[PDB]
C-alpha cells in the first residue's frame, strides 16, 4: 500500500524546474494534455502503435512513451522513465483499468495527482453507496431480489451491454433468461445481480472540482450521456419497436453538452459540498482534484444520483474548448484538464504539492 | 402604473459615473451578472442564505443585497438599498415571479432595463396569443373544448406537472378524470384546459434581442429543452413504457444548445423582425433587448410558435460562453448577459437611456 | 469538363494581392464568410431579396452580389462579377443544387476551393458505396429487394419525407402503399426504393479536412442531426404513438454537438486516413479539404457510415465559435470555414494554389 | 565545414514528432524560447549555475542543460544531449561567441536555424561592407588612414570600449595617444584602427525577418541603441561636460523601441529586399530568417548601414510583447522568437525543414 512519504520523497528527487504532466493517452487524456500545454507544463503521453494518431496530430504531447499494450504501464521500466521525467500522472478511467486499481495503490511508485486511496471507493458499489448514503445524497432505491420488485427497476451486472429494465418478478425471469440463452449472462452474473429503482428524468453528469488550496468545491460543467444502443432503439417510433426483438444497451459512447435549470445550482453546490465533506472523514483527505456526480433529475426537481467517479470522468471531454460554467470563473475557455494542471502550477509555486499528490 | 417619467427622474438622481447592474439571484443571473462585469459594471445581485453559494463561488457579484426570502425584493427597503446602489435591475422570470407582476408594474420604484408594460403580455395567454396572431406568426391550432378534438392535442393547465395528450375526446376525459382522482387537478383547473394542436417536430428556443439603440434584432442563440419526466420517459424502450403506469410531465430542468439549419435563417429573422414591429404597435416602445420564442420546427419546415417570453429566457444559460451566432458577429464569447449590458454601456455614453429603461 | 489548366490560367489573370473568397448565401455560409473575414479576407456573398438578412446583420459579408434567384448563379454574368472580385468560391450543398452540379462539373468557370470532379461521388449513391467499400469502411448491408428483408431496415426513396421502416416483406408493401395512396411516393420511387439494415445506434457526423499543403487528416468536430419529425415523433410517449396515425420523416432541421468517447478516435481517424488513401486513386487528387462521414455507433462500438459528403457539411455550424476538438490545435474558437480560409490563406503565401483549386 | 547532408542526415535521425527548440541562455533567448513555448514547442535552454535564474522565473525552459561554463558549449558532450533531445539550435550573438565562430562552421554537429556559412560575413568587417556595397546599401565613407580626415568621423578598435570621435588628422593621435598611455589600446589596435565617416542623425536597427517558405522578407520591429557611458556622457550639460575629463564609450546596455515616419518604409523595404537578393547570390541559400540593418537617418531621410547581423539582433528584446509592426499581420503579440518558431513549426509541417535549417 503505496505511503504518502514513500510518494512525497520519491518526488522529492525530481527536478523542480522541469516538472511535467503525464497520463495515458485515452479516455479524458487530450484535455489534460492540452491543459498541462496552456498552463505552462511540458507533456508525457504513454501511447502504443496504432493508438497514437489523435495524440500527434492534436499535437498535445511534447514526449512519447510507447508501449506494446496498455497492460505494460504497470511495468518497473514504465515507472522509471515516468520519474526520470519528473512527471506527475494525472489518473483517469482508462488508467486505472489498464494499470490495475491493485497494481495503482501499492505497486505504481510514480507521483499522483489526486487521493489515490479514494480511487478504489468508486470501484466498489458497496463503497460507494456507502459514501454516497452516509454523504446524505439522494440515490436510486435498491431491491435485495427480485422478488422484492413493486415498481420500474434497472438491472445491472457486471458482465459483458449487461442491463434490463423490469416492472414486475415475472418479468425479471422472463428477460434474465432471454440474455442467458442469448449468450450474454450466466448464472453467476444473473445472481450478481444489482437491481435498483429506475428513476425517470434529465440525464446531468456534474463535473465538479475541489481545491485543497482554496478548500472549495467548484462547478465545472455538466454533460449528458449518449449511449448505444439505447439512445438508437428509442429513435425508432414505437410500433416499429414494437415489431422487433431487440434489447436495450447501454454502452457509453459519447457525450452531449447540457446546462441545468439555474434555481438548481444550490442544490447542484450543496451536493458536491456535502460530498466532499463526508469523504474527509472517511477516507483523508478525502476527495482531492476532479469528480463526478451522475445524476437523474426527477419531475420533483430532485438529482438522484446512480453513479460517481472520484476522478476525472469521460464527460468532461464534452468541455474541452471550456464550457459555460467554466467560463465565469474569469471568462476563459477553461477545460477540467486545465483546471487540473493549474492546480498543480500553483502547488508547485506555493510549496503545497503534499495537499494534491499522493 | 409606474410612470416612465416617475422612473427617469429617479434615475436622474442616480451618480450617472457609478450605474451599476442589478438582479435576482437566479433564473439567468449568472450571465447577466458576468455580463455586466466584463461590460465593466459593477454588479449587484439579490440573494439569500441558502441559495447564493453559487454567485459566490462563480464571483459574479460584487455586492450583495440579502433577503430572509424572494419575496421581500418588493420590500420598499430592499428599492431603497438598490436605488442607492444606483442599480439599474435587469428583469427575468424568476424575479417577475417572487416579486409579484403587479408589484413589478406599479410598485416597483426602480429603474429597469427593458418594456415595463410588456411583462405582462407574456404573462397572459390571451395577450400572447393576440400578439402572435397580430404579429403573422404560425401557432398551433387551439381548441375550445374536449368535443373539438379531431387530432393529437396536447392539453395545459395552470395547475400543479399539469400536462397529458389525447387523440380523441374519450380519451380526454379518460385523462383528465386519471390526473383527477390522481390528486393533481380539481374541476377548477379541468374547466381552465387549454387544448391546442400537438406540434411533431424539433424544439428551436429562440434567443433575439432587439436595440432600440440600433432599431435591429438580433439573433444571439438557440436551445432545445430538457424537461423531466418526458425526455426521461421516451428514453424508455416502447416494450417497456406499455408496462409502466406512468404520466408525462414537462418541468424546465435545463438546456441543450442547438443550431438550426441555416437556409431556415431567413424565416427566423422574419419572425422576429414580425413580433418586433407588431409590438410596437400594440404596446410602445415594443419589445426591447431580449425576447424568445419558442417553437416547433415541423416537417415543413414550419416553425410554430407555441410560446414566448418579453424578457430574457432561461435558455439563454446554454450560451454563457458564447454560441455559434453570438461569435460571428465580433467573433467573442458573447452572452446574453453581456449583450444586455453593453446596451446599457452604450445607452449611457450617448445619453439614450430613455430608450432601453422603464 | 472544366480542365485544371482551364481554372489556373483563369487563376493566374487574378490580382494575386486582391484575393476574395466567395460563396452562395446558405448551407453554411456564415462560418465559410466569418472564417474568410477571421483569417483576412475580404468576402463575397451570392444572395437574393427576402434571405440576405442573416449576411447583412451577422456582418460577414463584405460584398453582395444579388440574384432574382438562386438558380441563376450558374448564369455567366455572375461567374463574371465573381472573377472580377478576384474570388474563390467556396462550394457547399445549397450552392452544387442551385447551381446544377452538371454546370459546377463544365460550366462553372470560377476557381473553387477542392476537388471539383469528386462533387458527383457524392451525389451517386453508386460511386459513394464504392468509395466506401473501397476504402475498407463499415456501411449498412444492402438489400437488393422487399422480398430479401430478414431483419429491420430502412428504405429510401429520391422523391418527395420519403422514407419508412419495416421488418419484414410485407410490412415493407403494407407502408410503400400507405404511402402511395397517400401521395407521397409514385411507383417510380417504390422500383427506386433503396433498402438497408437499419443501424441502431448513436449519430456522429464527423468532420474532417484533409490539407494537401500538411498532407494529413484533421479532426475538426462532430454534430447528432435533429431531424422533423422523427425527432418530434419520439418524444411522443409511446401509449399515445399507437393512438397517432403519423409517418416518420427525416427532414434535416438542425444539429446539436456532440464528442465521441476517446478512446474511439484511433478508429475515428483511421476511418478518414483509408478514406483519403483511397479517394486518392479513384478521384485524383482525392479529398481535398473539408469532409464529412455521417455514421451510427452501434452498441460493438462500431462506426457504420451511412452517408458522406465530399465538401463542407451541414453539422459545421454546430460549431461556429469553435468546438472541442478544433480548439486542441491552437486553442481557438476555430470553425470549418476558417480552417477552409486557412488553407486558402497558407497556399496563396506559399504559391501552393494548384494543390487547393480546381 | 558542417555540410547540408551531414545536417539534414543528423535530423533525420531526429524523432520528428518530438522535436525541441534550444538555445544558449543569453543575449536573446527569452522570447526565442518564449516564442516557441508560444508555438506549441517544447525548449532547451543551455545554461550554468549563476545565470539561470532569469530563465527559471520567467518559466520559458521546459529542459535545462547546464554547463560549467559556455565555452563548454562547444563540447562533443553537450552536442549530444541536444540531438537526443530533438533540438533545432537557434543561434544568436552570445552563443556564436561562446562556442566560437570556427566551431559553429565545423564542429558543431546540431541542427541549426539559419544559413550557418553567412554566420561569418557578419564578423568579418570586409565580408559586410563587401555585402552591403554589392547589394546597394547606403554606408559610412571609410577613410584609409588618419592623413585622409576632412571631416568627422568615427573610429573604431577592435581592442577592449575601443572608440574616439575626431574632426582632423591632429585631432586622431591626440586622442589615440590619450587612449593609448591611459591604458585602454596597443599599438596594434592603433594601427587596426577602422576610420569611417561620423554620421549625425536617428538610430533605427530595423529587424528583418526573410521567409524562404514564402520567399518574403518581413518587417518585424525596430529599436534604438541605449549604449553607456556615450547616452550618459550626453545627458550632462555642455558647461559641465567641458569641465570634465571624460572619454565617449559606446557599450550596449539596452534598448528603446521607436517607429519610423511611415513614408519610409518603402525605403526601408527596399534595403532589405536588396540585402536579400544580394546575400543570395553571394552565399547560398542567402539570408535565412532573422536579420538587422543598424542605420542612422540623416537630415536627407537617407538610412546609412554602418552595421549590419545575419541572425537575431539584440534589439529584438525591445518588443518581446510584440510591437507595432509586428501587430499588423494577425493583430498578435508577435515577437522575433516567436516568428522564428513558428517558421520551424510550418517547415515541419510542409516537409520543407531543408529551406530552414542547416
Ligand atoms: N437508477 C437508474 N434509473 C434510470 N436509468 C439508469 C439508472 N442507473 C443507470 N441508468 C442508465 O444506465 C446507464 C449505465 O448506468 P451505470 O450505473 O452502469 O453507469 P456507469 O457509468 O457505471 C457504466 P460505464 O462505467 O460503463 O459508463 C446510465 O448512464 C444511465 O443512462
Ligand atoms: N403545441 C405543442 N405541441 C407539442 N409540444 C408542446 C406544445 N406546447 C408545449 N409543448 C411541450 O410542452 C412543454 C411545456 O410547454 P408550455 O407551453 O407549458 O411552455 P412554458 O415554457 O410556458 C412552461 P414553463 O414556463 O413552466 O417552462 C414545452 O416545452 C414543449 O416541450
Ligand atoms: N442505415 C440507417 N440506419 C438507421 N438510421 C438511418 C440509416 N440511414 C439513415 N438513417 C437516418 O435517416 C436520416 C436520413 O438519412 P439519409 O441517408 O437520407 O441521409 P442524407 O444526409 O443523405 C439526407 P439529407 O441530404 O436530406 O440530409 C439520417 O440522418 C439518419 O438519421
Ligand atoms: N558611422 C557612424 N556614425 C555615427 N555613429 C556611429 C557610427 N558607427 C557606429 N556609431 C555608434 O557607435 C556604436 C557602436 O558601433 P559599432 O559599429 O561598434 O556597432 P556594433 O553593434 O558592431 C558594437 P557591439 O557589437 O559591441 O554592439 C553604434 O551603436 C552607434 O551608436
Ligand atoms: N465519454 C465518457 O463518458 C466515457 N468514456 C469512458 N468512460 C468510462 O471509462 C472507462 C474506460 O474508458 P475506455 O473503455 O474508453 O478506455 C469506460 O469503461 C467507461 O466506464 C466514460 N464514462
Ligand atoms: N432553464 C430554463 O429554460 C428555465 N428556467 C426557468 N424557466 C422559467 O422561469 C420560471 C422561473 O424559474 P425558477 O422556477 O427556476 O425560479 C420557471 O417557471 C420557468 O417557466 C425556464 N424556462
Ligand atoms: N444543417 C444540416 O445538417 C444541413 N443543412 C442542409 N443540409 C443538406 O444540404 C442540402 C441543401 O441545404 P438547403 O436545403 O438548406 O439549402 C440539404 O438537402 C441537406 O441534404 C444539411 N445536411
Ligand atoms: N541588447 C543588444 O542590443 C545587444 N546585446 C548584446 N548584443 C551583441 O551581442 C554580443 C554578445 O552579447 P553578450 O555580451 O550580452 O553575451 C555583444 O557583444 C553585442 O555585440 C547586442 N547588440
Ligand atoms: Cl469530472
Ligand atoms: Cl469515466
Ligand atoms: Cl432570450
Ligand atoms: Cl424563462
Ligand atoms: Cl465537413
Ligand atoms: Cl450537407
Ligand atoms: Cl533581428
Ligand atoms: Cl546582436
Amino acid at each position: 500500500m503505496i505511503s504518502k512519504d514513500e510518494i512525497l520523497e520519491i518526488f522529492d528527487k525530481y527536478n523542480k524546474d522541469e516538472i511535467t504532466i503525464a497520463t495515458l493517452g485515452s479516455h479524458t487524456s487530450l484535455h489534460i494534455l492540452k491543459g498541462a500545454k496552456l498552463e505552462g507544463f511540458s507533456t508525457v503521453c504513454i501511447t502504443m502503435k496504432g493508438r497514437d494518431v489523435p495524440y500527434k496530430r492534436f499535437k498535445v504531447a511534447d514526449k512519447f512513451i510507447y508501449v506494446d499494450n496498455f497492460s505494460d504501464i504497470k511495468n518497473e521500466e514504465i515507472q522509471e522513465k515516468l520519474r526520470e521525467l519528473n512527471s506527475i500522472v494525472v489518473p483517469h478511467g482508462s488508467f486505472i483499468a489498464y494499470c490495475g486499481l491493485d497494481n495503482v495503490e501499492n505497486s505504481f511508485l510514480v507521483p499522483m495527482f489526486g487521493n489515490r486511496r479514494i480511487l478504489r471507493w468508486e470501484s466498489e458499489r458497496s463503497l460507494e453507496g456507502k459514501l454516497l448514503r452516509e454523504a446524505g445524497l439522494r440515490v436510486p432505491k435498491k431491491y435485495e431480489s427480485p422478488e422484492d420488485i413493486d415498481g420500474t427497476v434497472i438491472v445491472k451486472f457486471p458482465g459483458a451491454r449487461g442491463y434490463f429494465i423490469a416492472s414486475s418478478t415475472e418479468e425479471f425471469y422472463k428477460k434474465a433468461e432471454d440474455l442467458k440463452k442469448r449468450g450474454i449472462l450466466t448464472d453467476e452474473d444473473i445472481a450478481n445481480a444489482h437491481i435498483e429503482e429506475y428513476v425517470v428524468g434529465t440525464n446531468f453528469c456534474i463535473h465538479y472540482f475541489y481545491s485543497p488550496l482554496k478548500d472549495e468545491v467548484e462547478l465545472l460543467g455538466m454533460d449528458k450521456r449518449y449511449e448505444s444502443n439505447i439512445d438508437g432503439l428509442v429513435r425508432i417510433p414505437a410500433k416499429d419497436q414494437l415489431e422487433m426483438n431487440i434489447n436495450p444497451s447501454y454502452v457509453i459512447t459519447g457525450n452531449i453538452p447540457v446546462v441545468i435549470r439555474e434555481s438548481l445550482l444550490p442544490q447542484v453546490f450543496e451536493m458536491g459540498d456535502k460530498l466532499v465533506a463526508k469523504a474527509k472523514e472517511l477516507v483523508p483527505p478525502g476527495m482531492i482534484g476532479p469528480f463526478c456526480l451522475q445524476s437523474l433529475c426527477n419531475e420533483n426537481l430532485e438529482l438522484v444520483v446512480f453513479e460517481m467517479s472520484a476522478r476525472v470522468d469521460g464527460g468532461t471531454n464534452s468541455f474541452m474548448n471550456g464550457g459555460p460554467y467554466s467560463f465565469l470563473y474569469n471568462g476563459e475557455p477553461l477545460s477540467m484538464g486545465q483546471r487540473i494542471a493549474r492546480e498543480i502550477k500553483m502547488a508547485l509555486q506555493l510549496d503545497m504539492i503534499d495537499k494534491i499528490i499522493s
